[PDB]
């Protein structure tokens, strides 16, 4: 995140990391058992992380379950990043409570103007590399897909949207990705691309959720 705020401990409960030996990618946890994430942050041997603030040190709120499933959407297309969107299922139950909890599906598509919440622990800065242990978050609204079109010509389909600002300096970036875009406390949006971070007039895309949760539902109740 560049631009933002430290969330504080525990703050945003349904935040995840994803761990392959480190810190690769975010998610957000949908149930107990599930964990919704970016198809191209797909990887064998993953161990979710829950209830992390700094993801350096052991603090007391963690739960470390392995993976024993991932599925990645069927019609991912790592070239244009359409249908950026995985589901990951947990060897065993979390256990929920005040820190460690579940983020609702939307109902409804989120329209240009509402305001999120985007949060994760990657890179801090538009030029260079600064990682930080804790996580950050931002706030930021949702464009017009007239607005997202002009800025990336030929590269937005229906199953994504821009959220940020075009003036630049505040965006999602690198080990962002698949973690959480709240709106109205729905998960609406996944830290999908960009063009670099924070850049002016390059505003970062995010998967569409609420396009996806017939399928999402349909694939839990059967996996
Ligand atoms: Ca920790």
């Amino acid at each position: 995140i560049v631009g933002g705020y430290t969330c504080g401990a525990n703050t945003v409960p349904y935040q995840v990391s994803l761990n392959s030996g480190y810190h690769f990618c975010g998610g957000s946890l949908i149930n107990s058992q599930w964990v919704v994430s970016a198809a191209h942050c797909y990887k064998s041997g993953i161990q979710v992380r829950l209830g992390e603030d700094n993801i350096n040190v052991v603090e007391g709120n963690e739960q470390f379950i392995s993976a024993s499933k991932s599925i990645v959407h069927p019609s991912y297309n790592s070239n244009t990043l359409n249908n950026d969107i995985m589901l990951i299922k947990l060897k065993s139950a979390a256990s929920l409570n005040s820190r460690v909890a579940s983020i609702s599906l939307p109902t409804s598509c989120a329209s240009a103007g509402t305001q999120c919440l985007i949060s994760g622990w990657g890179n801090t800065k538009s030029s260079g590399t600064s990682y930080p242990d804790v996580l950050k978050c931002l706030k930021a609204p949702i464009l017009s897909d007239s607005s997202c079109k002009s800025a990336y010509p030929g590269q937005i389909t229906s199953n994504m949207f821009c959220a940020g600002y075009l003036e630049g300096g505040k965006d999602s970036c690198q080990g962002d990705s698949g973690g959480p875009v709240v709106c109205s406390g729905k998960l609406q949006g996944i830290v999908s691309w960009g063009s670099g971070c924070a850049q002016k007039n390059k505003p970062g895309v995010y998967t569409k959720v609420c396009n996806y949760v017939s399928w999402i539902k349909q694939t839990i109740a059967s996996n």
